[PDB]
């Protein structure tokens, strides 16, 4: 285990203390690495471990909040969303939750947070904040922001009236270890806070020119919508000259592979060629660069059995891919499995599916209005300045929304820095 600094060990502190706990800082920062070691720390038992979003309760070993609350949308009349809490499993796993954890708090919306918390009350049947449940929440408000299942537009989970009652302690985590670079992080910094001065403006578009690939690998184009991304990577795939290898997927549950495809990074169905830009999203070995975003292109594929990919990755090894598998927790405590590849096509990605990793071979267009956070969090996904190619930067791009500014402004009134 790596050596916390004393910003996380003062958090992990907190959490082992029983306080209920909001933790924030920069991209990069180890906000979800500390959640593994909090999850470490604890007893298992009545320690649920969410996130808002399936791509990032995967980081975690986790399961969505949508999944563990098991109200539906959440759009339906309070007293529905009771009822549903009540079912069998999904009763279970609210009154057992002693603690509370939720990764990338920033995309939880405010009338979604007042809506859990009052069916913590009613369910375990406890007059105290969020039902007496301690939360251990994190994530940073100045990236993704908040969607939502209805029509109206989405609050910041900070303007519910009961985010102070239900998280009293704020800490933050302000030292970046994802990007090495002063430089880069600095760069990243204006960008997060929506200070682009010229200098900045012009450290970014100098990235128009770098070449990001390497030997046969090409940049990941970071899209805005899924759409996008699928016709891309469909598209470069059928102009490859090889012949079509597919890889079919098994489920423990075919009927239920929807629910599946929401917490699980791999499809039902995996088609590669020679040539094809891939992206591991499983990590596999540390040690030999094998991690979660790598990049690579297929290489060939073996003689025998079922013909497995050669990939050979940016950072040099090339290795055959075997099969893998996940197990993710749906509803009530239900468990579907897949075993897939640990692969996808990677010439396109969505941002919001890179939401909480770590990138190395990047290119975004960045001459649009984009969401708040949306811009930040594409570009602070990169190890490096040079695995990144920003084209047609212009600070448009780039917006904080004001309610996020006064909420941190807010957070610090009393600290020393
Ligand atoms: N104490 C530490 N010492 C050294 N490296 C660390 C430490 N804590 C975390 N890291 C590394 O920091 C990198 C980013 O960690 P991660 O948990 O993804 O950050 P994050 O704050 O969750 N990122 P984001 O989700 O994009 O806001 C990982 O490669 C961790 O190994
Ligand atoms: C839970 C979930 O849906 N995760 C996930 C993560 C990454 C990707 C991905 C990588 S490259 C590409 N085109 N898409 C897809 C899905
Ligand atoms: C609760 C807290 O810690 N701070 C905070 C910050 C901002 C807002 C907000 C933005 S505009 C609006 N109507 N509400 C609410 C609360
Ligand atoms: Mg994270």
């Amino acid at each position: 285990r790596m050596q916390l600094s004393e910003e996380q060990a003062a958090v992990l502190r907190a959490v082992l203390k029983g306080q209920s706990i909001f933790f924030t800082g920069s991209a990069g920062t180890g906000k979800s690495y500390l959640l593994k070691r909090i999850l470490g720390s604890l007893p298992p038992t009545g320690t649920v471990a969410t996130a808002s979003t399936g791509v990032a309760a995967c980081h975690i070993g986790g399961t969505t909040l949508h999944a563990f609350a098991g109200i539906g949308s959440g759009q339906a009349p309070l007293a529905q969303c009771v009822a549903l809490a009540q079912r069998p499993g999904v009763r279970q796993g609210w009154l057992n939750c002693q603690r509370l954890v939720i990764d990338e708090i920033s995309m939880v919306e405010a009338d979604l947070f007042d809506k859990l918390e009052a069916v913590a009350r009613a369910v375990r049947q406890q007059n105290k904040p969020f039902g007496g449940i301690q939360l251990i929440i994190c994530g940073d408000f100045l990236q993704l922001p908040p969607v939502t299942k209805g029509s109206q537009p989405p609050r910041f989970c900070f303007q519910s009236k009961s985010w102070k009652r239900c998280v009293p302690v704020t800490l933050e985590l302000t030292k970046v270890w994802r990007q090495a670079d002063q430089t880069f992080i600095s760069l990243l910094q204006a960008v997060r806070l929506g200070r682009c001065s010229d200098e900045v403006t012009r450290q970014l578009q100098a990235t128009a020119s770098h070449k990001v690939g390497r030997d046969g690998i090409v940049a990941t184009r970071l899209c805005t919508h899924q759409d996008d991304v699928a016709l891309t990577n469909e598209r470069r795939l059928q102009e490859l000259p090889g012949k079509v290898h597919r890889f079919e997927a098994m489920d423990s549950n075919p009927e239920l592979a929807s629910t599946l495809d929401a917490q699980c990074p791999v499809s039902q169905l995996l088609q590669l060629k020679l040539g094809a830009q891939v992206m591991l999203v499983k990590n596999l070995s540390v040690s030999r660069g094998l991690v979660n975003g790598a990049r690579g292109v297929v290489v060939g594929f073996e003689a025998e059995g079922r013909g497995l990919p050669q990939v050979r990755f940016l950072c040099g090894v090339t290795e055959v891919i075997h099969a893998d598998r996940w197990t993710v927790q749906a509803t009530g405590g239900q468990l579907l499995s897949r075993q897939q590849l640990p692969l996808q096509l990677a010439w396109a990605m969505s941002i919001h599916k890179s939401q909480g990793m770590t990138l190395d071979c990047v290119e975004i267009s960045l001459g649009r209005v984009f969401a708040s956070g949306q811009a930040y969090v594409a570009l602070s996904r990169a190890r490096s300045l040079q695995g990144l190619r920003v084209l047609d930067f212009d600070p448009m791009a780039v917006r904080c929304d004001p309610r996020v500014l006064h909420f941190y402004a807010t957070l610090r009134r009393g600290r020393s820095l």
